[PDB]
């Protein structure tokens, strides 16, 4: 429109309907100058890593990116804690994005001094991928999201991606993209941009936790029709025994249905006062290979964190670790972190730091003695039932299934909805200005250029439907609550600096309903 | 329009239909101020010249001009490659031209 | 038909549309009579086989059989260069066979 | 149809209307099986060659083709002399052509006997390159021909072609075509093939002499207002005198046009009784070269083959060299040859054998004498004016244009009309017929085959535009006319043992028009 007219409102709400909420939040956003308007190629080699694990190449691109893939850029904690204690499964629905309220600035320095001032004729350039071709980054556990508190301003991050890489070196497979070769709109002052998506269709995310154990859904009163072998030896003849599968022997009886797959990870502690034999942080550490790669299996398959009563033991590298507002980057304490656990999951999943069971490994006679191994990995077989990993509320939303021939329940390990057609990346870039050029033609490009950045708001609304719940249960669920009892802060409130801080990791699974 | 409305997107892309690709470019520009607007007399005494086969008499303008004449101004690599691996021949059809955005300081 | 009549012709040519291609192929071929027109019963016993994992029991009829279940017989390879080099992706659609001029001597 | 009917009746006859003249002609042929059907590389390794000069790469076919690109195979003797003595031009028009009749043996040899029979149910293969995505070997003069005579038996020429080498090897560039990749028909012996061709716009063919020459074109009665340098020395002082170019001096007068290019050509006499100097027929010819190979300039532009009283002498490449019925294929005496000549031309075209003209080489001073060069080749000159090369009732009709960038006067060089869409190539196989296989399979691709061949007659009629003659000449023309003088044979008839011979080229040029 104009330079002295808004572009957008503040909108930050929720609306709870009967089947449906509607989430919107609004933040205020900088974007500085990245690269100083380049290209320029990066690899292990430019940053001075070593290892052929962590080997790389790849772009860093000028322009940034708009990412809000986690569930606390949207839900309040109020709004989570309801979801969560009054719903069985919610997923997203549809999608609407909006940047207005923009505004350039320049930046001068003249002797240790800068000075700020609006450049009104300058532009900022946003496009979205929604053919995606371009490397979706959205989906990692990236910073740089909406901030969870709508008061904070936050720092757009800088888009880069990789390609393929031998060492540090790229092949002629490796692809280079230009994301000035993609149409985009230049925003003035006075523009906006807004674009609408609609979330494919998405299996309920699980916000329930299993009343029943999967080895427990029999009849407690009733015999089974069946038998099993219950002795071999008289007291070496061998005699053949059989007996009635019934409630005085559960583990024996016939079963449809068996536990999900199995990745076994190392088992880790977090009692003090503790000796370990060495460290086995990586060389203990479950792992999978590609093309001579060896990367962590982390989070891996969805398996219980621990067994039960065993809330001090936590998989090596099978659960998500979040940090605590002001936790450091680099070798920070145990209780600098939130270890989630999920342990709900335990009755249909196996245990992450357990064995999945025993399998015969040689035929037993009068001569040798029947032999079982430990299955320490188990893939899919038939009758197989888990629950996937659970979400949080700082937690990632969907990701990007990669696009291959053939998948299997392409769920996001680190949990969330998988989607072959996830929403598109939002990137966002200040047109670069030139300086003053030289009055004599120069075929260089230019390299001097006016010191900017841009600041704004934007604007997100994601509407989820809801799936109530229906049960027949008799005396009362448990329920996601604060704690009555006093304390220096209010938990999810800001201290007396300002400051916001998460003080836990909320989950989804609080009701319950029958396996 | 005004001066807080932008007067033109950035287009850059590759369109390929039957028998017909489209190349769309965009650049962005600087113009200094030549000659310090005066048009000036040049020849190869004012540059220095000797020699007859260099000899030459002009005029130098305040004005720039845009050239686009450079086939990689509008085919990408892969767009080259595509056009070349695949086609017995091309020709230019029609042209579109736009300015916008502009900005003087 | 009749004796002295072609009952079809020699179609072999692909021809390259937008989002398909159609491949046909035609040749020329020879059937023998096959187990002198009867049905044998077969083994590794027949054969000479002696080793568990290569024993086997079945039959031989008297009947050929067409196959053409490998991409050569329909792709030229500048065909199947057009194909890799300009496609993502393909799969075959509709079938159409034909048999003719048989000629039985 | 069927075994028992005829699939085409026989057409051979000529239809004079006013300004068209429509030519049927029907031929009996015989085809065999080439390369007992197979495609064979060939190069000058597998026959031979040692000169890289006339080093190959190509492939033989299976295939036979049907070529018709010689007058005789449509005009009479008598039809051609009533074409060049009442026409000043003419040009194809319209092409019928039909394969009818189609008879396949098969061939038996007990020991040393040879047995034929029909085999009604095998088939012949027929198709046009109607898109000229084959090379096209039409454009050349080669044997295979529908014969002069009709009732001459011919044999179908197997099809072969060339493509990029180096040496005896192939290059990354080299086509290989494989003629079972076309769509054809197949007919048994009672089936018939044709199709109808439309030719191209060409110019009228000059089947006439002019009757005044370019540098006779003034009025010799009436000077020119122009003056001309008649002399320099007063008999050293420069003393310019000018003078009126008048009837008294015709060859300083100024004229508007000049005659055609030329590429100077060696001159041999036929003379008897002569002696030369060396072996001058490859080392004295006049040649073009060609990624390092050297191809004679045969027959080269269009240039008159000799000056006024000098039959004896012909340009040692620049003539074509028709055989005489029953000449040998290998160093022939002259007397068995018959040497076409041009000299109809010499109105417009500068001579073979001489200098196009002089050219100032230098600057005349009082110190310096002035120098002139000899002209031994002159390109396209604006202004310049030439008649293309006649045909010959022996001689080719049309050749196909090379694809390529850019082309000056397509004229084809040996004489005919020049076409980007020529006629296209008719190309015809015998179907291969497998012997007995073996009762046990095998995956060899079959190499016993019925010994077969076929036979049947060939029809093509092609509609000709005449140009009449409007001229007001009072005196007789010159026309080509039989010689009433007693002989032992009746030329252009057959022999007392049926040979049909042609005793003499016969051009087209014997009516007159000014320039």
């Amino acid at each position: 429109d104009g330079v002295g007219s808004s572009s957008g409102n503040w909108h930050c709400d929720s609306q709870w309907l009967g089947d449906r909420v509607i989430t919107t939040s609004t933040r205020t956003w900088a974007l500085p100058t990245y690269n100083n308007h380049l290209y320029k190629q990066i690899s292990n080699s430019t940053s001075g890593g070593s290892s052929n694990d962590n080997a790389y190449f790849g772009y860093s691109t000028p322009w940034g990116y708009f990412d809000f893939n986690r569930f606390h850029c949207h839900f309040s904690p109020r709004d989570w804690q309801r979801l969560i204690n009054n719903n069985w499964g919610f997923r997203p629905k549809r999608l609407n994005f909006k940047l207005f309220n923009i505004q350039v600035k320049e930046v001068t320095d003249n002797n240790g001094v800068k000075t700020i001032a609006n450049n009104l004729t300058s532009t900022v350039q946003v496009f979205t991928d929604s053919d995606y071709q371009l490397p979706y980054v959205l989906g990692s556990a990236h910073e740089g999201c909406l901030p969870p508190f709508p008061a904070d301003v936050f720092m757009i991050p800088q888009y880069g991606y990789l390609t393929l890489n031998d060492g540090s070196q790229a092949v002629g497979r490796s692809s280079f993209y230009c994301l000035e070769y993609f149409p985009s709109q230049m925003l003035r002052t006075g523009n906006n941009f807004q674009f609408s998506y609609e979330f494919e269709n998405v299996p309920f995310h699980s916000s329930y936790a299993h009343s029943q154990s999967l080895d427990r859904l029999m009849n407690p009163l009733i015999d089974q029709y069946l038998y099993y072998l219950s002795k071999t030896i008289n007291g070496n003849q061998q005699t053949l025994k059989f007996s009635v599968a019934g409630p005085s022997n559960m583990a024996v009886q016939g079963r449809n249905y068996i536990p999900g797959p199995s990745y076994r990870q190392q088992r880790v502690s977090t009692t003090v006062t503790q000796a370990a034999a060495s460290e086995f942080a990586w060389p203990g550490a479950s792992s999978w290979a590609l093309n001579g790669r060896n990367s962590l299996m982390n989070p891996g398959p969805a398996m219980a964190s621990h067994k039960e009563g065993e809330d001090r033991f936590f998989p090596l590298s099978g659960s998500l670790i979040f940090g605590k507002q002001g936790t450091g980057r680099d070798n920070v304490d145990a209780d600098k972190v939130m270890i989630t656990n999920e342990e709900e999951i335990k009755t249909t999943n196996p245990v992450a730091t357990e064995s999945y069971g025993q399998v015969a490994t040689n035929h037993q006679s009068a001569q040798a003695q029947a032999q079982t191994g430990w299955v320490q990995n188990q893939g899919i077989l038939p009758g197989m039932v888990w629950q996937d990993r659970d979400v949080y509320l700082q937690g990632p939303i969907w990701a990007k299934i990669p696009h291959t021939d053939g998948n299997f329940h392409p769920s996001p390990l680190m949990g969330g909805f998988g989607m072959k057609h996830p929403p598109p990346q939002i990137l966002i870039k200040n047109t670069p200005v030139p300086a003053d050029p030289p009055t004599a033609f120069n075929k260089d490009k230019l390299n001097s250029f006016i010191t900017q950045y841009s600041t704004g708001q934007v604007s997100v609304e994601i509407e989820w439907e809801l799936q109530k719940e229906n049960s027949k249960r008799w005396n009362p669920e448990i329920q996601y609550t604060s704690n009555y009892y006093k304390s220096n802060n209010v938990e999810f409130a800001v201290n007396t600096e300002g400051v916001y801080s998460e003080p836990r990791p909320i989950g989804t699974r609080y009701l319950t309903r029958n396996l």
